[PDB]
Parts: C-alpha cells; structure tokens; sequence
C-alpha cells in the first residue's frame, strides 16, 4: 500500500501548522539478511541498536519473508544505511508530521501516532479529510486559529500561571460574528515534536476536556432571564441584608456582606448570591435552564472533537428553592470554557447564537436567536457598569475601548478564577474566557487574578484584527 501525502493544516491566514516531512522506513526480508551476517554489525551501529540484540532479532525472524528493521529515520539517516549496499535491505517512504508553532498551538492541532494517524486534537477530529487514501493526497485544512493573537493569547496565560503560582490555566478567544476559535491555549503545553518522555497531563485540552462549576460567570443568563420575564428591569432593588439567606437546612451565603439595597448592576457587581437567588424564586428556575441550555452551557458543542467533555446542566420537574438558587449563582451546573465563551459569544452577538468552528468561515451559517436582541443589549450595558463602575472589575479595562464582562471564582482552600467578556461593549467583535486553576498567591478573587489577563489579551486581539478604538470624545 503506497503511503498517502497527509493534507497541510494552516492558521486562517495560511501559516502552516503541521506539515507533512518525508521520512525513511527501513524493512528486510531476513531469507536474504540471513545470506550476509558478516554485514549485521555495521548495520546494527547504522540503526543505533546493539550488535548481540541486533543478531538474535534476525537469527529469531529468519522465517519470515518481511519484518521492519526501523521507522521514520531521516531521508539521510536512510541513505546511509542504503549506501552500506546489505543484501535483504529496502526502503519505502514515510511521512511523518512537523508543527512549526511546536507548544503555541499543541491542544488545537494535536499530533499523529506512529502509523501518520490523527491521535489528538484537529489531527484526530479532522482525520479523514487530512488522511486522504492509501494513492490519493489528504486535503489542505485551514483552521479559524490566528496564530498572532494565539502567541500573544499563550504568552500571556503563561506569564499569569507563573504570576500567581497556578498549576494551570485555559484561555479561548471566539468571534462573536462567526462562531470562529481566534485562540484556545492551555497551560501546562508540550512540545508535539518531542514526545518521547512527556504526561499525558501536559497533553490535557484543558478548554474542551476540564468541566469546572461556573459561578458567578452565569450570573448574566440568569439576569438575561429576569429582563426577558416582564417582571424586572435594571432600575428595580432586590434587599440582600444580612448577606445570608436560609432555605430549609441550606444556607445561600455572599463573599461580602455589607449590603441592603441593591439594583440590578449592583447584584452584578457585587455578585451577591442573595440578590441573584431572590430574582430566581420570583422568576422560577424553568426560565433559567431554559436560557442557559439555549446559549449552550451543558450542550454538546457539535466541534466533534472525540474525548470533549459535555459537562452537565441539572433538570427538574419541580424545581426545589435550593436548586433554584443554585442553578441562578453558578453552582450545580458543570460546564468548559469553550461553551462558556460561546455563552458569551451569543450575548456579546446581539442574543444571537453562531455555531462554533475550529476551521476558518467563509460562508457564515444562520445564527439562532436565543435571547431577544433588547435583553442581550441591556445585559450588555451592565456588563459594561461591571467593568467601568466604581468597585467593578476595573483590571477588566481595555485602553482605548469600553469592554464588558464579569469575574468568577469557585472552591474546588484551592480556587478557580474565572473572567469572561467581551468587547467593545457597543459593538461586540471578540469573547473571551480566562481560567486559571489554582492561584497559590494572595488574591485568588477572578477580579485580581484572571481579569488582567482579558485586560492585555483583548487589548492585544483588538489591535491585531485592526478594531477601530470605540471610547471617542
Ligand atoms: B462567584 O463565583 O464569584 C464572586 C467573586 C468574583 O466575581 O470573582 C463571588 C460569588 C461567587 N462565588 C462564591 O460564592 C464562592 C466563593 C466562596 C468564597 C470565595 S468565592
């Protein structure tokens, strides 16, 4: 069988991300090996393997009419081994797969097994478009990935885990227009070229596999729906004193407790657990399943990438006041930040949902309008309040441009930070998601640690793609 050219796989813009090298596979048929053993020693060193070990191999397989003596040598190592002239000795031609990003972009491309086989990532999810047939050549793929705003995406999660003592970390950047993957890194990376001695941990998709409670981060679709009830607008009070509230044995508690009065804005920017837990007995649990299963929080993604974890959304008949409350901060739901940041794509796309894809668009797909383009507008204006308000999340702030988002953080005392947004808030181009595991210095709060980092990836992203500066005079 002869074997096939496996298609090349580029950014949006053309820059390869894993090639196809030529390499030399090494076969003998021991009959003939057999017939120059006075060759077998300066064969063994040209193979690297040992002369003894070498000899009992052959001596062993002297039946068989074929074995492989080794696979994916270099074109040159293969030369040398044909320039020794041994009888019983032939070569086929091998690809095996170069990344020239190498770690920049490990999760999202993934990497080949022995036998040129897609194992991980857009190798394996795409694996019978790039494979062609063993002969006909695979197809080029052109992934929604750029990788300018991926290295800068890489560089800064990288510098935050280092920041802040963290054992990991995932970012994802989505266009709000188009449903396209900007970026996905995960900390810890690996180098795909060297895979020699390297964890099955570092090689984590983080972004698509690790489900985590998203707290605070939902508190937007439970407000979404509380706008689109006819029962609240941003101006109406919810009173959160003492910062606890009992229901039955279950106690809902607030991170700070100063509070009375608070509208809408101040629920968000304080993330009281009270407030939001208060709008959703009045409102009922079934009207926030019901948005939050809509923008995709515990949905299948439909990317098809195999081994991606779905998380989970709690249902019920009747919904009990303590799910309810739950389900409204944040808790009780599992989900990735890939469908967090898709969540937040629909939001920041005027209510309207675009199917995810890790390929580049050409052609845009219909959206589904899934939250009426007033709710998501005003839900957008708060998220602005949230970052740009006094006490809001003002490490959020994007020079130059008015951004939007809210922070998180849940217990696993170990934390998940969490900030999601978007911007510009007026007209909404990039989503954003910021996951850090673990923090080990002393602000652990979303806020401090994970809303910097949307902070210079955003202001980086913005620029590359050229979107004009929107705080004008
Ligand atoms: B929410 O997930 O996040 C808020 C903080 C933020 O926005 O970064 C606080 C309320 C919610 N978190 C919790 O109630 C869980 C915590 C327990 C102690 C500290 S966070």
């Amino acid at each position: 069988a002869i074997p096939a050219h496996r298609g090349l796989i580029t950014d949006r813009n053309g820059e390869p991300l894993a090639v196809s090298t030529p390499v030399t596979t090494l076969w003998a048929n021991p009959k003939e090996l057999m017939t120059a053993k006075e060759r077998w020693p300066q064969l063994a060193a040209a193979l690297g393997q040992d002369t003894k070990l070498f000899a009992d191999r052959i001596e062993q397989n002297a039946e068989r009419e074929f074995i492989y003596l080794v696979r994916g040598l270099t074109p040159e190592q293969g030369e040398g081994v044909i320039a020794l002239k041994v009888p019983g000795v032939y070569s086929i031609e091998e690809f095996r797969r170069f990344y020239p990003a190498g770690e920049v972009v490990a999760h999202a491309v993934g990497f080949t097994d022995v036998d040129d086989r897609g194992r991980e990532g857009i190798e394996l999810a795409f694996d019978e478009w790039l494979a062609g047939v063993p002969a006909k050549p695979g197809k080029t793929l052109a992934l929604s990935i750029d990788l300018r705003l991926q290295y800068l995406a890489h560089r800064e999660l990288r510098n935050a885990l280092l920041e802040n003592g963290a054992k990991a970390g995932s970012l994802v950047i989505m266009d709000v227009k188009t449903g396209e993957i900007l970026a996905m890194t995960n900390q810890p990376t690996y180098n795909p070229n060297n895979r020699r001695n390297l964890q099955p941990a570092a090689m984590r998709n983080r972004a698509m596999i690790d489900v985590f409670e998203p707290g605070s981060t939902v508190k937007p679709f439970s407000m979404s729906a509380a706008l689109a009830s006819g029962r609240w607008k941003p101006s109406d009070i919810v009173d959160v004193y003492p910062g606890t509230l009992q229901i039955g044995r279950y106690t809902i508690r607030d991170v700070s407790r100063n509070s009375r009065q608070l509208d809408l804005t101040g629920i968000l920017i304080k993330s009281s657990n009270v407030g939001i837990s208060k709008i959703a007995f009045d409102i009922g649990a079934e009207s926030i399943y019901s948005v939050m299963q809509q923008v995709g929080l515990g949905q299948d993604t439909g990317l098809g990438f195999p081994g991606e974890r779905v998380g989970n959304l709690p249902n019920h008949r009747k919904w009990p006041k303590a799910e309810t409350a739950t389900l409204a901060y944040g808790y009780g739901l599992s989900v990735t930040a890939i469908q967090l940041a898709h969540a937040y794509a629909a939001l920041a796309n005027d209510g309207k949902s675009v199917p995810l894809s890790m390929t580049r668009v050409d052609r845009v797909p219909d959206g589904v309008q899934v939250i009426s383009p007033e709710v998501a507008s005003t839900v957008q204006g708060m998220l602005q309040q949230v970052v740009e308000a006094q006490g809001g999340v003002f490490r959020a702030q994007v020079p130059g441009y008015h951004a939007a988002g809210k922070s998180g953080t849940a217990r696993k005392n170990a934390y998940r930070s969490l900030f999601a947004g978007f911007a510009p808030a007026t007209d909404p181009r990039i989503a954003m998601v910021v996951v850090i595991d673990e923090p080990s210095k002393a602000g652990y709060f979303g806020g401090l640690v994970s809303a910097p980092v949307f902070s210079k990836v955003m202001a980086g992203a913005l620029r590359l793609m050229n979107v004009p500066p929107d705080n004008l005079p």
